[PDB]
């Protein structure tokens, strides 16, 4: 039976550790894929980590230049949360250098993009058999969430971008059923820029918080109806959510151009006019991670917030982060539990290795008590190479 | 319930990437079988890659001389599509240096040939228990498809050859039910030569496109009734399908002897008088791969075609290719989806290693949009040896 | 359906070997987690070994200083009994440097503690989704059983300590249902000290035998009602159960301070006024292991006992040990079968390696005949390092 | 539902290859257990290979002196037929240096013997939970089949020996239900000697062909009722079954002492007064293997036989062999299919390594055509050591 997405986000107080996979530490000896862009997504029965392999293993020569990003060897695979991604425990999903996936209550939808920069095509699979295809409509690196899509009442939604990461690009919302696109809409968002959206269901509607890699130090958002009727904006808070970014100060309801140029995938959870913001601790690089609660922060410019919970110390590398959700049909709860994962990137460009890969940690909503700490990657580089 | 094969091939426009296993890249460190002659076959629930191991692992001494072809250690094993074939994820099927397999909707039929060149015997298994046996009737390397057999209405069909690869040989069609041969027929095809057939069901009948390793640059075919009443011919198109082959030109409805001598396993899909042709890009060696659509190409000698889609660049090694199909009982479709796989051979004779092995890619039918690219093997040789 | 804990312990005569995992021997080449604090726990269908990984593999550099105890990379994972714990066969459970788990007949409850010494928090999961949380209430290394909790009539019970291991600390019993704490009680036990309790169900009540790491050479106990109404005491027998300890002699019904200072996790089974005692063979170090039956030994100070069964020779390293139970709903028996496991610690501080890890053995109750022997770890150190 | 053993052996003509695991070849690089005493046994759904590990991996130092035989680290494990036995695919069964196992239609019965030579004890498990125990009754290496037990109508039967392998010993038949011994009988067989019996069901009764390691070049047998009413004898044929043995000649209905001293585990199938005999090709050592059909050979002394099928060349090492059966409830047949496996021993004492281990091949009954060949181990020694 299909996931009803009619319920609202769970009220929460802080974040409880959910998983840590230690995949790079383990990979020093074990047979662990070099990966990046990991994300977690759940069905009504299980939780899985998806990731983009480099079609190679840690500490092997084929991991050379894995800083690259796009290649024909890149594949989307998945394994159970918290396990190191290995050829011996990973299920193959799709050939892809950009991806998304989600479960609608019946089976898995995977979205894997491969092909040339000037004509990439997204292959959609429902339960592993191809059900549809979406070709680049601007010939400029068709790309998608790098985190789970969102399902409501048996329809699933994702966001894709085609165009320069460097300026105005084209942004589309897709609605799909049984892995087939049944409707799409191009956002009319001049001066906005959406990339790598973290989307979640909430009371029958989808809310996406994304990355402005053009000129936004705060994060852009799109929420929409099951009919793809949408609204757009940026997060107003002066607690800036992107990286790089300026020191906290007076924010804006539109793209804060100061330091907004490059960005990193992130997420945020909206509760009334407040936001739970996940962000790096560093202002310049992808270091540290922290959760911040600014009530009156989705709509106001206060650079002030109520609660801060440490996730990774400023002294340790982080990377991407994204939302994922646990539905009542899995949980037994009367609401939709907000969770998030963090990618811990090791290797190039920040360190002197021939390779780049990521570990993951994740945390879940929770109304009971919690604590801040540092759960860093933990591997010691360089490797045997 | 048994696969009805009564449906016709799906109308398609191009080919969507389905899988890539990266098995040789992974096998540089991981515990991956050295294999060749991989192929994909599906049931009503799953898709699996079958392959002929060399009873050894990449980058280990026992992979020496794995160019050989036939030995007592060769075994037919299988794993889920897209995973690297490893002793930790592979199901054992049969002792074999030539093989076929297919699912009838109820359980797997595997066909594994082993024994001496002068008296090989094919062991047939239904659901893993031996159900029948077929002995070499010409004492000269009994051998079979190296790709999936074809099932219709609870009967499965394969093709076998016994005799010289070098000249006239003997060709048989087998009909089997629950893994027992219930009828067979020797083709009366003087001047023809069939090897390594790719067979698929279409509207209650089987169509096989094969390899002429005697004197055919174009590909031989055999289609037949559930009663083993058959027709034979070659593909007429001047877009020659085999490798080696001459440059495209005026073809023939019989064996084009020019350059036809050695050959490579291949496939083709027939749509009316048109063909989807999969072939190497190179004329002299197993390099590159491409899909070509020549309407009026199954029956005519036009060296002209309508559409070409790149699969592997001319700069990269390929190898065998074969058809595989996805039935409605797995797909939900109202037709039989055509797919294909390509074997990417690395090592000897083309490269300076002690071993030979293959990776795989696969693609599926699809009525939506697609793109050409190059999805090559990607390993860098030689290995630690 | 929920495990009824209403049955009594099975009458037994000795102990039959149940499992041995050889994980350190295997780990000399294979990909085996460096672990410690293993334990076994069963459901109505299966038995699993849980363990605290160090987020690293044997014989790899990341196994350096794994003597440490508490770190952010420590995780609680599980695999089927008797298998070497590996990233390829282990299920991830929780991020944790202290843990417990148990199955209530419906699904698994896992308890994983992580965070800073001064504010650790226990994350409770039911069927893998977080259901509750318990924060350190004394800011001094919140910690728990390192062996299975106990379930009766759909409620599960565990014991936790917070405070100095060195003196008076605080001890709590928790009652939980579907992974949520529904009642707790702080023991009023001045001069007592409880750590690393081995708890088991017996006739609808829980009995825990624990470790006095303050001033007890004999073992402390707590038994309690489903209402958390409890009784406390020590094991009276002059066959002292802890390590270190004095030579056997006249015991006491309260903490025997002579040599009682440091301790080791252990267990015991109570039958009327008799005890089955598992203990090291050595008086000074964690060497050897043996099962001893002192009837009139739970309540009397006799240093005399009826039966002794050798489990590990004095010549070989041992370590922790703990109880685990097999319920009638798994067994078909009319009683609750007592079993136990032993941790065989190799490496630092006793041996000259950079690492520390453990193997396990386990034995089951049994009314038929048995024998004593020595089933030691078996690895030969140091390793390649 | 329980396996009815009421059916008779299938009529057969020869032997079709069923499996080959290549475990030593693969083990040169992969993580493969060093093992010996492998055997195959089937349920109503699957076939598994059981084996006695040495608690160590090929090509690792812990494989030193694995010629030994009995140690506390020896464990009985299992994996699907044809796969290399590895810590990543093997199910743990029992701690054991001698073993048997079989499935009764409902679940697995495993028998694992461990402990000291002077008091070994067999642990019986049904579905993995201990159900009974059998202690050495002569204090001289209690030991059992090293091949599958036999099940009929929900009862399972095995044979054990206690005493000298060197002279008169004590032999017992055990009947068990749900893994509990419900009856046993000591054979009154002065001058006979039974070891390592291969037992199979046939028309509601069990037939065992065994090893006389005292003074028998021909093989001893015991057949018996479900009531443990038994008959004994030796195989009369002058085609001697054991190894070592004399050249074929005039045989005897009793122990043929010439060359009968040491022996090897073997099997034979009885069809009326004829036998299918599996034996080494060599007369002096465990080299080669072959199947021979002597009708009028179970009861007569003719050194003449009708059919011989080669299994392993005289030039290659063999070892133990044993029967295994496939019941109608798994097969769909109206009879009980005879199969057999062969252990291919590599290393000490015959070769210059520090270790000893075995590969396996297996073959099944079959009424269709077959061929003889040589399917040898294939590993090249010595290893990296
Ligand atoms: C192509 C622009 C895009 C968004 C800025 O770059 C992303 C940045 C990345 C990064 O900043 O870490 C790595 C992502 N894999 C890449 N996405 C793709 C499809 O290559
Ligand atoms: C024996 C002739 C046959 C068909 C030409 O050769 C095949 C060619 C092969 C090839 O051209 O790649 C490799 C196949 N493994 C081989 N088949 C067997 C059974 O050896
Ligand atoms: C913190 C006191 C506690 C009980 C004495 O120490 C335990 C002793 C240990 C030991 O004696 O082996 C190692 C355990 N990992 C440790 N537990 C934790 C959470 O650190
Ligand atoms: C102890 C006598 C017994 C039968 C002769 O020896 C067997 C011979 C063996 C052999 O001849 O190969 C190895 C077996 N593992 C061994 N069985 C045990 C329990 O040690």
């Amino acid at each position: 039976v299909k996931l009803a997405g009619n319920s609202s986000l769970c009220p929460i107080n802080g974040w409880a550790v959910y998983s840590k996979d230690n995949s790079i530490r383990i990979g020093s000896k074990g047979d662990v894929f070099v990966i990046r862009e990991p994300f977690i997504s759940c069905s009504h029965l299980e939780c899985r980590t998806f990731f983009l392999t480099q079609g190679a293993l840690l500490n092997d020569k084929h991991s050379n230049g894995t800083v690259k990003d796009r290649s024909p060897h890149r594949t989307l695979m998945s394994c159970p949360v918290g396990e190191a991604p290995s050829p011996y425990n990973s299920r193959f999903e799709s050939v892809a250098w950009s991806a998304s996936a989600c479960h609608d209550g019946t089976s898995w939808l995977t979205i894997g993009i491969s092909g040339p920069d000037n004509g990439a095509v997204a292959v959609l699979k429902y339960n592993g058999i191809i059900t549809d295809t979406i070709k680049s409509w601007r010939n400029n690196i068709l790309r998608t969430q790098e985190s789970e899509c969102a399902c409501v009442n048996g329809s699933c939604f994702t966001v894709m971008t085609d165009g320069p990461s460097n300026g105005q690009a084209s942004y589309k919302i897709f609605k799909m059923e049984k892995g087939k696109v049944v409707k799409s809409v191009e956002l009319d968002a001049p001066n906005y820029h959406y990339e790598e959206c973290s989307c979640y269901p909430n009371a029958g509607e989808i809310t996406c918080v994304c990355r402005d890699s053009w000129h936004g130090s705060n994060r852009p958002w799109v929420s929409f109806n099951q009919n793809l009727e949408y609204q757009i904006g940026y997060i107003c808070s002066g607690v800036f959510g992107d990286n790089p970014r300026p020191n906290d100060g007076t924010g804006s309801c539109g793209p804060v151009s100061s330091n907004g140029a490059y960005g990193v995938k992130g997420f945020s959870f909206k509760y009334g006019n407040g936001v739970w913001i996940g962000r790096t601790k560093s202002t310049n690089s992808r270091s540290g991670f922290e959760m911040i609660w600014d009530p009156n922060g989705w709509t106001e410019t206060d650079s002030s917030f109520s609660v801060k919970q440490d996730i990774v110390a400023i002294t340790d590398w982080s990377g991407y982060s994204g939302s994922f959700v646990q539905h009542p049909e899995l949980t037994g709860l009367d609401c939709i539990r907000p969770c998030f994962w963090v990618e811990l990137i090791r290797g190039r460009p920040k360190e002197s290795t021939i390779w780049t890969s990521g570990s993951s940690i994740s945390f879940c909503g929770v109304n009971s008590d919690t604590v801040g700490w540092s759960w860093p990657d933990g591997a010691e580089l360089p490797f045997t190479i």
